[PDB]
């Protein structure tokens, strides 16, 4: 057998207070950078290891020996998003019963079908960058949050958010932020019980009021359409109102937040390399030759989308993904495991496996994505694994590519404050504070 | 706009342009002339040669453009059959066997391969430190034994034991004779005339030879290249390979696993004699980073200005010259040029790296600092190993056998054009430096 490193501990509490920071995902970097491709973290009353080598994860992605776990993060998701696709067990009846309802909603005849609301956000985020006065700069996620929710919800729902006509976020995205603050203050609490449960409560209202006004306005062929009359081909039956409550839930959230982090990275890292950023705004020109993009002009933006993957690779905005043992194992011929032992998969670490990339990792180089075949499997995984894998994978790639071409065919992009990176966490990564200047190219639409 | 053509020579059209010992470096004269596209007509073909980075870029665009076969490569079908370099992609002995095959390239494999081209390039190294003074290495013919003999032992646990002969190995002049009787075919009006009854016979005899050997290599049989074409299994049909088109493919991979890489080498040396800042330069990179008798794994992947060496010789001499495309649909091209579903183009790659518009003024000049970051070269510039899911499957194989041996190369002698040798490019189906003679001093470094 071979000993587990494990990180420096607190007595009782163990590891745990290692948590007790704003970034815990880059503490947990800083850590596998010192312990290596597995190390041990304990608290009271859980156990789990912490995964960074290709090596070890290509095991953990075999699902005849691991199911996805529900990680504290996702059992705290699941107050309030219950049996919806992503905070649902595999082994629940709802998970593939709904994943056979929604799957094809993300086929390509529904992707060219969500295409033109796409653009319809996708040029109110133009238009908005267009109309900014000289000297003024674009509050980068922001914006792109802004546009990511408009999408999901025109998309998957017809409802508008209309978030490119308000100054300050919606009800939803401010008081989901602060539930998730209180939820990662009571992991630290030994006595969460003692007579701030009560914010949590309304947090949880607010959310259910946009979800009953979403169902009662709903001819439509979207998510919504798919979740109200679609049906399991295996049991025969449509989703319950009460799952269906939950996949709205689900949807509204996971389809924006990750996508809305990916494309703030993207054009971070675009206007730090700026010989990447002329490449790719040269494919933007060239392949988006008509006011808006099609769908068809969309998939040629080969370029774009090594941009995207490429800073998928370096910051991974969905960081983590949760394994258990379906039984005793032995992984990597040198760490036995226990039936229910789990297993946490540190995407931005697996991303920075020297021998798999090479001894550059940190550097932004889109042309490590220029064939695919290259890459070797379970090196890459921004979208987790297996059948539990993101579902919405095509849905935010297309965005996101839709939206950096257009971006990059009518602008000029500066970094005008020589922005140092610095990254917040929520479940998802993003880059705070992140500022540029866009000079229009006065191309109209 | 109306698409430029060279002279013709009435119903032959421009076939007779090709009868000639060099037909790469006349299509490039004739672009030199004509610019980025011309017209090409032979008896019941028409084709189109792109050499613009601006209209190649629009090539490589599968969605409008897949891999087509040559007259050449159709040549080489007659008995590559269906294996790699000579299916079509909607053949499915094409995407089932690039599948099996795929997994013999990854990084893991090429660990694997490692030490048996270290194998072969010892004994390039001691063949050189054993010749006498004043006694001179014939280049392509040295670089030819290293890498035949290396894509056997990697490819198929076989030695051909070329470093054991003063002569090619008879399958290898079988090869080109076979070339030479398809060529001289082209320009007959009239193939099937009984005067060429002689012809046909011996192209038989050469198919015949090349497969004696294949018979050799699978009667013989690792963790190699034959032992997936014999047990790998597609992840998509679940089907392995059938006898028919393994022989295929290892008569694809004992071919197109070494004469390109050959090329490639003889060319590398070449430019380094000529330009002796850059050998200097290289060579000092072989000095600090192969430390020890033979070079690792790791070692090979560090001598970083040896790979933009390798990458600048494949700019200027592309030692496989061409490929080929046909348009899905309808379409068109540069906003000027419409095709019709099914039209050929020719991508003539020596033509597309001396882009000025790309690469400046200078496209002549050997300067391996061009390739010192990927991301500075616009899209689709830069294309020796073709393009999309039709590229080189043995690139990584290539450029890791060729690194290496070079790293060795100037890590133990220094070299001398001591016949100023005058370059002369002989083709084949590829490129190579025909008559590259050096002297070599030992620096009398133990392996
Ligand atoms: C760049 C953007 C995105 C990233 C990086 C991302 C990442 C991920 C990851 C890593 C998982 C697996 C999590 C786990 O194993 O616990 C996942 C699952 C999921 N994602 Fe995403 N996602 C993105 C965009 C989207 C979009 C646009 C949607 C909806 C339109 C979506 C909806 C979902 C759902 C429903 C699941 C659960 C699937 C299931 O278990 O059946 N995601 N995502
Ligand atoms: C410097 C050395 C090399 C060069 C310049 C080169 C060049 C090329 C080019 C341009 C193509 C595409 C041809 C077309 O589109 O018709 C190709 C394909 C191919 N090459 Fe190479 N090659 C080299 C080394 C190798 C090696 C070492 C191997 C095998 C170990 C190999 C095996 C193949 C195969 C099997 C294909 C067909 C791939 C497919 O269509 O699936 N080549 N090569
Ligand atoms: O590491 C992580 C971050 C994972 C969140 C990703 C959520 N996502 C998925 C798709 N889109 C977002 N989480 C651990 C922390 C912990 C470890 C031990 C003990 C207590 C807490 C956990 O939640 O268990
Ligand atoms: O230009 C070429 C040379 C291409 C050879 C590439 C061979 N290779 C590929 C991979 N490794 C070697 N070939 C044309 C010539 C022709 C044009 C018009 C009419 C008749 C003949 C053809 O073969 O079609």
């Amino acid at each position: 057998i071979k000993e587990m490193p494990q990180p420096k501990t607190f007595g009782e509490l163990k590891n745990l207070p290692l948590l007790n920071t704003d970034k815990p995902v880059q503490a947990l970097m800083k850590i596998a950078d010192e312990l290596g491709e597995i190390f041990k973290f304990e608290a009271p009353g859980r156990v789990t290891r912490y995964l960074s080598s290709q090596r070890l994860i290509k095991e953990a992605c075999d699902e005849s020996r691991f199911d996805k776990n529900l990680s504290q993060a996702l059992k705290f998701v699941r107050d309030f998003a219950g049996d919806g696709l992503a905070t649902s067990w595999t082994h629940e009846k709802n998970w593939k019963k709904a994943h056979n309802i929604l799957l094809p909603s993300f086929s390509q005849q529904a992707m060219k079908g969500y295409h033109a609301m796409m653009v319809d956000i996708a040029v109110q985020l133009v238009q908005k960058w267009e109309r900014l006065n000289a000297d003024e700069h674009i509050e980068v996620p922001e914006d792109m949050t802004r546009l990511t929710l408009d999408t999901i919800g025109l998309c998957g729902f017809n409802y508008r958010f209309n978030s490119f006509y308000r100054d300050q976020p919606h009800p939803f995205i401010t008081s989901m932020v602060r539930a998730l603050d209180e939820a990662m203050n009571k992991l630290q609490r030994a006595n969460p019980d003692d007579p701030n449960k009560r914010q949590f409560q309304e947090d949880i209202k607010v959310m259910n009021d946009l979800v009953d006004k979403i169902i009662a306005d709903r001819q439509s062929d979207d998510l919504l359409t798919h979740m109200l009359n679609g049906k399991d081909p295996e049991t025969g039956e449509p989703l319950d109102d009460e799952n269906i409550r939950y996949q709205i839930i689900t949807f509204l959230i996971a389809g924006h937040e990750t996508t809305s982090g990916l494309l703030s990275f993207a054009l971070y890292f675009l206007v730090k390399n700026p010989h990447v950023l002329q490449k790719a705004a040269e494919e933007a020109a060239r392949v988006l030759v008509d006011p808006v993009p099609s769908y068809k002009q969309v998939k040629q933006l080969k370029y774009v989308g090594m941009v995207l993957n490429e800073a998928l690779r370096l910051w991974p905005t969905a960081p983590a993904f949760s394994l258990y043992a379906k039984e005793d194992t032995v992984l990597g011929g040198e760490y036995p495991l226990e039936k229910g032992d789990e297993l946490m998969v540190l995407i931005p670490q697996l991303h920075r496996d020297k021998t798999i990339w090479g001894d550059d990792v940190e550097e932004f180089r889109p042309e490590r994505f220029e064939n695919p075949s290259a890459i070797p499997q379970h090196a890459f995984k921004p979208f987790g694994n297996g059948q539990r894998a993101c579902i919405g994978q095509q849905f935010a790639l297309h965005e996101a590519t839709l939206v950096l071409g257009m971006m990059l065919k009518h602008f000029d992009f500066e970094d005008h404050t020589n922005y140092e990176l610095d990254i917040k966490e929520t479940l998802t990564l993003k880059p705070e504070g992140f500022v540029v200047k866009a000079k229009s190219k006065k191309i109209p639409l």
